[PDB]
């Protein structure tokens, strides 16, 4: 006797599934050795399939691919507020697999209501190659039976029979459920009546019986409730696990069920021969390109016609002509394209010269053609060179890609791969076949449009973004479980901080060494197990930012789909899984820095009429480096880090290759090689090669550009390529194989190394230690291809900040104008940078942030109630009739029809109409001026020329000025942020008692004790109230009332709060403000001046230190109030501040 499950859910039935793929697949194997099988039947997705099939296939288990599908009462198109039912589906042959992919695809695109649902209409369309099973208790035929509508169930059994035929079975499962008794007792009659045959299953959602609660909390996490709610999601019993053949016949006896429902499980799984193109198979689905030209010929053509642009001074019209005479401008490329590979190699045999370029070019192409990747390069180049002409910034490139010359010739890459040390052989190793990945950056604003270009260009059915499935984290796992177990949040987090952090993410709970915390509480015992019993599970399905696919055949025909909340065609198979099926995949990353370069250039073009042609700037521009050297990185890509900034200020880099090497070495590990870089760079330490005297004549060239440090991997490859006699290709393999650290496969390369090293120079003693030097540096060394690429951007950024520093800031502000916080911030940076930032101005403002003269001026768009039409409207009516002359002249040119009263209100509140006088006066005048305006046209449309038709706007109505607090209040209501001040500046008391500003909080606090308490004072902005200084914003746990807050910190949690008038009531103290320039003979100058008027007020000292500022609260002495009057009577600034103590 034996058995094999055909209904088993997995980690991939995301909401309710708790069976991890691995320990499930062994549990099935360890149960039955003989021809074991498992069907993967996830709830309405195919997420598992691939990554499952391949795990079981190399484990020793035959897999079967399946789908517990949601079938709608009626049409998948319905949206009824009947339901949706279950249905067990298995794919028997490969066509079946396709039709499964299709269904789950369609269930998502065409029929998504709550769950993704298929019609019986489409099921019938796609039945070819499928076996169905009557279904779990919630499926159709059983359900109807439960309802005493036998007459419908049999009718629906007939229907289903008309669809699959002798490939539909009656599903019999049993748990201790009375509903199952009645359903089967009839299902049993059916299978005998129509002549159907029964298959025994039992719907595993967990692996082994002990996974009961472990699972029954996974629910409590998907339901987000306590273990004791109730009403919390629960299953009906603890019986949904991968049972033994023996535990089965316990739910299905012998004299009641017979051998048929077992010997059918085995026999089905056998007839289910399904194979996924993978490994042994996997054909490259490189999509075709449209063009009397070879796929490869064109790419060749485009390259030539490219170099000529790329290298003006050294590849010419005349040059190509010379080549062809050894055998228009476009007309030469068209021809050089048609030289064959037997014909080419009759020239080489008869500093980067004109030839040198040809060779490398022709070589690259030779390796491209031979490999089968010319098409690829086209597809890629095409969409990129489109984005250029269509206002979509494209980054210089990323990763290995950069180093191919063809890549750079055809505008895929955009950095001269041979002016830097970039390598083709790192991007495409000639001596092993592997899909080269070409990732590309894009202006993030515009990225999707490129995807759309591809989408429309290659087919709406061939183009999708790739799926991503987050892992439950060991750290997080433990949290969520503890929520469930009725536990105080704190000790929860005291359990989280046990678990290590080995690299980026937390260590698995498998190895996790203060375990004695278990043996204390029996509550915690489970919590810890349960968390590791859940470790590997899944969250939900996000689109990958970068992932895109271009299939060659319709996607639906191999890879299933989804549409995400904002209508993206998404793949159900993950990154690897896709790439494992062998599909053309690519990253289309979004990149802020690019968008920022765009708005800068626009702002620059407007400011001073200068075309910023980023792909044509000198890379030796002094004033750029001198900035980075002064360490003014603030807005400059990549080197923005707290720490990294400091480094640069010491390195003082003079040429790009320094930014490149800085960037490359700055990360834990290599880091240390940085000081050396610096002392070598400042020119104070020789760069010596006495350790490999014979190898020097090979090293210097490679490592001199890097003050002697193997930083870049290419630098490594080259060393081997040159010293060992390695083909640059082979060289790569070396670096590759030293990465894999294959214990004893290394001593094979060692030999091949020395053996060649002799034949070139070094006498092995050097060789060995040199190889030692390689395996030493290679583990940390970097990809220059990538490094240099990005570096260029940092330069590009720095250059702007250096040469156009105002507009720079505007572009900053502009780009992130959608962050009330960042804007405030960017403002404050630019404010204390010599630049003023101005309110909008109906006269001077452009639409967006604008740079006028030397100031950053707002736009009208930024005004909160003003429509967008109305902003542009204002403008155009201000550019056909010139500059606005009065608020009258405004309201007659812009009727209420266009700018409503509300609009007007804010527009004044903003200060756009400041150009006219006092604000409060304006606001009240509006209404009676609109009564005037509207009346003017009534006169105007009644004949009457321009004197009888205008009683010209009587002067503005009158009212007392807007006091600051009330005035500032409006600005923000109107502009999201405050301009020209801040409430907290008006009543200083709160400043003077506060321990910090919001800015400094982070840096004052970290260094004190562990988890400190502190007092903070600013403005409130929430009903998790938000607190603001003139210096920042903090989440802390009504509107426009100032407070002082005593709160504990780690994000900051409040303990106590006081009202302004409670703070101006608590007794006062004296604070002398003192400069750092004080004498020995002053601290006892002050000391005596205080001694002479003692009392009961404490004394405080603000000592403005060179780097920071601290509050020395005197000592013994306590002054008696009268002191302030006699104290301001010397070069000392003073205040009667509230007394910091009390709080
Ligand atoms: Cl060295
Ligand atoms: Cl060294
Ligand atoms: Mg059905
Ligand atoms: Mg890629
Ligand atoms: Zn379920
Ligand atoms: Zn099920």
């Amino acid at each position: 006797l034996k058995f094999a499950h055909l209904h088993q859910h997995t980690q991939f039935s995301l909401l309710d599934g708790a069976a991890k793929l691995q320990d499930l697949l062994k549990w099935v194997k360890e149960t039955t050795p003989e021809d074991p099988a498992l069907a993967m039947t996830d709830h309405g997705n195919l997420f598992g399939a691939v990554e499952f099939y391949k795990k079981a296939t190399a484990m020793g288990v035959k897999p079967i691919i399946g789908y517990e599908a949601y079938v709608a009462a009626e049409s998948r198109f319905d949206r009824k507020r009947g339901g949706y039912f279950h249905l067990t589906l298995l794919a028997k042959d490969f066509t079946g697999y396709q039709n499964l992919v299709r269904l789950a695809s369609r269930a998502y695109l065409e029929g998504f209501y709550e769950k993704p649902r298929i019609d019986r209409e489409i099921l019938r369309e796609h039945a070819q190659g499928l076996i169905a099973l009557s279904g779990c208790l919630g499926a159709e035929i059983p359900q109807f039976i439960l309802q005493d509508r036998l007459d419908l169930a049999e009718a629906r059994l007939n229907e289903d029979l008309s669809i699959f035929g002798d490939r539909f079975f009656i599903e019999i499962q049993n748990h201790g459920l009375p509903e199952q008794k009645k359903v089967n007792q009839v299902l049993k009659e059916f299978a005998r009546k129509y002549g159907l045959g029964m298959v025994a299953t039992n719907d595993g959602h967990y692996v082994r019986k002990e996974d009961a609660r472990a699972h029954e909390v996974l629910l409590a996490i998907q339901s987000k409730t306590t273990l004791d709610d109730p009403e919390r999601w629960r299953f009906p019993c603890d019986e949904f696990y991968v049972k033994t053949p023996e535990e089965m016949r316990a739910m299905l006896p012998e004299a009641e069920w017979g051998d048929e429902p077992f010997d059918n499980t085995v026999e089905i799984a056998r007839m289910c021969d399904v194979d996924l193109p993978i490994g042994d198979k996997m054909v490259y689905r490189i999509p075709r390109f449209p063009l009397g030209r070879t796929e490869a010929q064109y790419l060749r053509e485009l390259t030539f016609l490219g170099l000529l642009r790329r290298y003006p001074d050294r590849i010419t019209e005349a040059f190509y002509r010379e080549v062809l005479r050894l055998l228009d401008e476009r007309a030469l490329a068209e021809a050089l394209a048609r030289v064959e590979e037997k014909a080419w190699e009759e020239l080489r045999k008869r500093e980067w010269t004109a030839e040198a370029i040809l060779h490398r070019a022709l070589y690259e192409l030779s390796v491209i053609e031979r490999m089968g990747f010319p098409g690829y390069f086209l597809i890629v180049q095409d969409y990129i060179n489109w984005a250029r002409g269509h206002g979509v910034s494209v980054g210089p490139g990323r990763g290995s890609a950069a180093g191919s010359l063809v890549a750079y010739a055809v505008g895929i890459t955009n950095i001269d791969p041979l002016r830097f040390g970039l390598l083709f052989e790192r991007f495409l190793n000639p001596e092993r076949v592997s899909m080269p990945d070409i990732d590309t950056d894009f202006s993030d604003r515009e990225r999707d449009r490129v995807i759309q270009y591809v989408r429309e260009r290659y087919g709406e059915d061939k183009v999708a973004q790739i799926g991503t499935f987050g892992s439950l984290a060991s750290k997080a796992a433990l949290k969520d479980v503890a929520r469930v177990y009725g536990i105080p949040h704190k000790k929860a987090e005291e359990l989280a901080k046990l678990i290590p952090v080995q690299f980026g993410k937390p260590k698995p709970l498998q190895e996790a060494e203060l375990r004695a915390e278990m043996e204390k509480d029996e509550r915690i015992r489970q919590v810890i197990e349960v968390a590791m019993r859940l470790e590997g599970l899944n969250r939900h399905a996000s689109v990958h930012a970068a992932g895109v696919v271009i299939a060659a055949e319709p996607l639906t025909d191999l890879v299933p789909l989804m549409r995400d909340q904002e209508g993206r065609p998404v793949t159900q198979y993950d990154m690897g899984a896709v790439e494992a099926l062998g599909l053309l995949k690519m990253d289309f990353l979004g990149l802020r820095t690019l968008t920022f370069l765009d708005e800068a250039r626009r702002i620059v073009k407007e400011s001073k009429g200068v075309e910023l042609d980023y792909d044509r700037l000198p890379l030796d521009d002094p004033k750029t480096f001198e900035l980075l050297s002064r360490g003014e990185t603030k807005g400059v890509f990549q080197l923005e880090s707290g720490g990294m900034t400091a480094t640069v200020r010491g390195l003082k880099p003079r040429r790009l290759e320094d930014i490149i090497a800085l960037v490359s070495l700055y990360r834990p590990g290599p880091m240390e090689h940085i000081p050396t870089y610096i002392r070598r760079h400042h020119g104070q330490e020789p760069v010596s090669y006495a350790e490999f005297p014979h190898a020097e004549k090979y090293l210097r060239p490679i490592l001199d550009e890097t003050y002697g440090i193997p930083v870049y991997q290419e630098q490594i490859m080259q060393i081997a390529s040159q010293v060992a006699g390695y083909s640059l290709g082979e060289a790569d393999l070396l670096r590759r194989a030293m990465g894999k650290k294959r214990v004893e496969e290394m001593q094979k390369h060692r030999e091949r190394f020395v053996r060649g090293a002799k034949e070139r120079g070094v006498p092995e003693e050097e060789a060995n230690r040199l190889f030692d030097m390689l395996e030493a540096f290679a583990n940390y060394g970097f990809n220059k291809s990538h490094a240099a690429a990005y570096s260029l951007l940092s330069y590009q950024t720095a250059y702007v900040k250096a040469h156009y520093p105002v507009e720079f800031m505007a572009a900053l502000l502009s780009v992130e104008r959608h962050d009330s916080d960042k804007v405030a911030e960017y403002i404050r940076d630019a404010r204390a940078l010599g630049i003023p930032v101005l309110p909008p101005d109906v006269n001077r403002s452009g639409f967006d942030f604008k740079v006028v003269g030397e100031e950053i001026l707002f736009g009208l768009s930024a005004v909160k109630n003003v429509g967008e039409m109305a902003a542009r409207a204002i403008l155009e009516e201000r550019e056909r009739g010139g500059p606005f002359k009065s608020l009258g002249d405004f309201l007659k040119r812009l009727p209420e029809q266009v700018v409503n009263k509300r609009a007007l209100e804010s527009l004044v509140k903003a200060g756009a109409l400041d150009a006219f006088g006092d604000r409060a006066r304006l606001l009240a005048s509006l209404e009676p001026l609109l009564r005037w305006a509207a009346e003017t046209r009534e006169r105007g449309r009644s004949g009457l020329v321009g004197l009888f038709a205008e009683v010209e706007e009587p002067p503005l109505v009158e009212a007392s000025p807007l006091d600051e607090i009330t005035m500032l209040r409006y600005e923000k209501e109107a502009l999201g942020i405050y301009v020209s001040g801040h409430p907290v500046l008006r009543y200083p008391g709160l400043r003077e008692v506060a321990s910090c500003t919001i800015e400094e909080l982070s840096e004052f606090v970290r260094e004190l004790p562990g988890k400190p308490k502190v007092l903070l004072s600013g403005m409130v902005e929430e009903v998790r109230f938000t607190l603001s200084d003139e210096t920042g914003a903090l989440e802390v746990v009504k509107e426009d009332i100032p407070l002082l807050v005593l709160a504990e910190v780690e994000r900051v949690l409040a303990q106590a709060v006081w009202t302004l008038e409670e703070v101006l009531e608590a007794p006062k103290a004296l604070e002398v403000e003192v400069d750092h320039a004080l004498l020995d003979e002053k601290g006892a100058r002050l000391k005596s001046l205080l001694d002479e008027h003692p009392g009961s007020l404490p004394v405080y000292l603000r000592v403005l230190g060179p780097f920071g500022e601290a509050l020395f609260a005197l000592r013994e002495v306590r002054v008696g109030e009268e002191a302030l009057g006699l104290l301001e009577a010397e070069g000392y600034r003073a205040y009667l501040v509230p007394d910091r103590e009390v709080f």
